């Protein structure tokens, strides 16, 4: 019954973390990342920072039709196999998902691979934590030295106040609204265009990243969809053990925003080429 639909989903085969950076840094690609957010919205449903849109479902479904090629790696939830690598409460939470939308899972994905979401979610939930470290630092790599565009939200604030992107030679910073960016997506595009020449762009901004990425991927832009990799980064800087709110930004779950201090960050700030919303 249930058991079996988890037994055929198995078939989908996904690069763990440290697999997916290879692919990413040998092809130049962009990355693309499918949670159950995605999910939610292409079957219909409103997310915590993102309402229902029918154009943005579309979008989303078409773009996971796309086979990972050259130009771009198409991510889903490294939780078909080997489930045990996470903690009890994730291995229920993602089990319960994809049998939700059974449906859904079982006439998707028939690609040969696919990347990991979890490229931005390397530490909270594992029960080994070990790799960590060889997880963040492999993901640094990606712009050691390079000349960034950060296309996030209000709250995203991502690296700021730690040092996360210390070794970037320059950020610039489009700041988006902090929930349903898509009410604004023509903007957006247009000025991550505009603002992308000779840099390395990284997008943090939940469903609307994945048709920023592909868009900008068509327009033939290297675009990396980074999400909540701020948010895991403090979480391991902290060492911690479970998913603590963060004081001075978003926090991955915490969702709404609320309760959050803000702070004047003069580096953020001079990063900041423009705002939208
Ligand atoms: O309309 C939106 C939707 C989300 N985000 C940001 O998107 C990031 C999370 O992206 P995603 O859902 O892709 O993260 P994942 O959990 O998959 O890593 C966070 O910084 C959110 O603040 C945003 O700024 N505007």
């Amino acid at each position: 019954s249930e058991f079996e639909l988890m037994k055929r989903l198995s078939e989908i085969k996904v690069l763990p973390i440290l697999e997916s950076l290879k692919y990413i840094k040998h092809n130049h690609a962009s990355v693309v990342r499918f949670g159950d957010g995605e999910i939610d919205l292409m079957t219909g449903h409103s997310i915590p920072y993102q309402d229902y849109n029918e154009k943005l479902a579309k979008r989303l479904q078409q773009i996971l039709q796309t086979k990972s090629d050259e130009k771009l790696l198409v991510c889903l939830p490294d939780v078909f196999s080997n489930m045990d690598r996470y903690n009890q409460n994730a291995r229920h939470f993602w089990e319960r998902h994809f049998l939700k939308y059974s449906e859904f899972y079982l006439n998707c994905c028939d690609a040969p691979f696919y990347g990991s979401t979890f490229i931005s979610r390397p530490y909270i939930d594992l029960i080994d934590k070990s790799p960590s470290e060889a997880y963040f630092e492999s993901l640094k790599e990606l712009w050691r030295g390079k000349d960034l565009l950060i296309v996030e939200g209000a709250t995203s604030r991502s690296g700021v106040g730690n040092d996360l992107f210390v070794a970037a030679s320059s950020i610039k910073r489009l700041v988006c609204p902090s929930k349903n960016a898509f009410q604004y997506y023509d903007e957006i595009l247009r000025l991550t265009e505009k603002n992308a020449k000779n840099r390395l762009i990284l997008v943090m901004l939940g469903p609307t990243a994945k048709v920023l990425v592909a868009d900008l991927t068509t327009k033939g832009y290297q675009a990396i969809d980074l999400g909540h990799i701020d948010s895991e980064y403090e979480w391991y800087e902290m060492g911690a053990t479970y998913k603590v709110k963060l004081t001075n930004k978003h926090t991955a779950e915490f969702n709404y925003d609320e309760g959050i201090e803000l702070e004047f960050s003069q580096e953020y700030q001079e990063q900041i080429v423009a705002r939208i919303g």
